Order: structure tokens, then sequence, then C-alpha cells
């Protein structure tokens, strides 16, 4: 049993309805147990032009899944809620990063754990915070709560 955390976005079509519904069916695989969900937050796009703002969290997760089982009940939770892929990034229905997995460091092609812009995003520190303050991020070796950092942009929603 393995506990991982899970960041959840939206910022398309009914944000909040579509992340509630992505949280009951990634608690419903067999091998991944929902133990925690952190406030909501809206949030401002970073990475990108301007684009609708997020509603964004994290997910503690109890779990027996290796982390690759994981990330196909991740990509198959964002299938159900209809995720788009076009040639350019836009706005999403549903996003579901894995953003650790125990103490676990992963490169591969199509996964890397910790997620490796989760240190410098408050969109996904702050809800992380809120469930796992005392969580050692083991690129870093830090602490979430020492990782956490004040941003304006990011407000409980
Ligand atoms: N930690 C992780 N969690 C989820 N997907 C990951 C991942 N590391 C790598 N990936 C890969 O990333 C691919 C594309 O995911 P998208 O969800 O399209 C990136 P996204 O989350 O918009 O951007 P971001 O990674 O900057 O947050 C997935 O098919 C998956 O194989
Ligand atoms: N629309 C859009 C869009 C905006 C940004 C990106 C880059 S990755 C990214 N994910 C998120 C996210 O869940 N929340 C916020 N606030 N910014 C993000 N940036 C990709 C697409
Ligand atoms: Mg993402
Ligand atoms: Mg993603
Ligand atoms: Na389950
Ligand atoms: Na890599």
């Amino acid at each position: 049993m393995i506990q991982a955390y899970l960041g959840l976005g939206s910022n398309i079509g009914d944000r909040e309805s579509q992340l509630n519904d992505a949280i009951k069916i990634l608690n419903e695989y067999d091998g991944i147990s929902v133990s925690n969900i952190s406030p909501i937050y809206e949030t401002a796009p970073v990475g990108y032009t301007e684009q609708p703002n997020f509603l964004n969290l994290c997910v503690e997760i109890q779990t027996t899944l290796t982390v690759l089982q994981l990330l196909e009940c991740c990509l198959k939770t964002e299938e159900c809620l209809h995720r788009i892929r076009k040639e350019r990034w836009g706005p999403r229905t549903l996003d579901v990063d894995i953003l650790l997995y125990g103490e676990e460091m992963i490169d591969l092609p199509k996964l890397s754990v910790p997620h490796p812009r989760m240190n410098e995003r408050a969109f996904v520190l702050i809800p992380l915070n809120d469930i796992a303050a005392n969580v050692v991020e083991p690129r870093s070796k830090l602490k979430v709560k020492d990782l956490v950092f004040v941003d304006d942009s990011v407000k409980r929603y």
C-alpha cells in the first residue's frame, strides 16, 4: 500500500462538477482509494497565453497499483471526462497529474514522478500543503510545507 498524491485541474465546462466526478471515478478503480481531498482553489493559468481560470485541487490516495497502472487510471479518468487533445494546448475539462508516488523517483518517456514542475507551482503546492504538509518531496528532500509559497493568483473557491 503506497500513499500517492494527484493534482487535478479543470478550466472549461462545469469545473467543480467535473472535478467531483473525476474523484468519484478515481476512487472506483480497484487498487485506488481516495483518503483525502484538499479544498478547491480558483487559479490563474500559468505557462501559456491568457486562458480561462482553473479550479485546482489535490487528492491523497492509498494505492496498491504500480505507478504506470496508476497513470493508466488517471488518463482513463480524463477520457471519461472528454478531455480534448488538439494540435495546440487549450482549455481542458480535466487534467489528472501524478504528483508524488510514495518517495519514488521515476523518469520514463511517458512518466516523470515527482511531477517535474510541481515545486514551482502554487496551484499545486497550496492545495497539496492542505493535505500533505509533512510529506517529503524526494528530489528536493523537503517537506511540502517548506516548498509552499504565498501566491495571490491562487484563491480558495
Ligand atoms: N506525473 C505525470 N502525471 C501524468 N501524466 C504524466 C506525468 N508524467 C508524464 N506524464 C505524461 O504526460 C502526458 C501528457 O499529459 P498532459 O496531461 O497532456 C500534460 P499536462 O498536465 O497539460 O501538463 P503539465 O505536465 O505541465 O501539468 C501523459 O500522457 C503522460 O504519459
Ligand atoms: N488553457 C490552458 C492551458 C494553460 C496552461 C497550460 C500549461 S500546464 C498548466 N496546468 C495548470 C493548472 O492546472 N492550473 C493552472 N493555474 N495553470 C496550469 N498550467 C496548458 C494549457
Ligand atoms: Mg497538468
Ligand atoms: Mg496532465
Ligand atoms: Na477503489
Ligand atoms: Na525523461
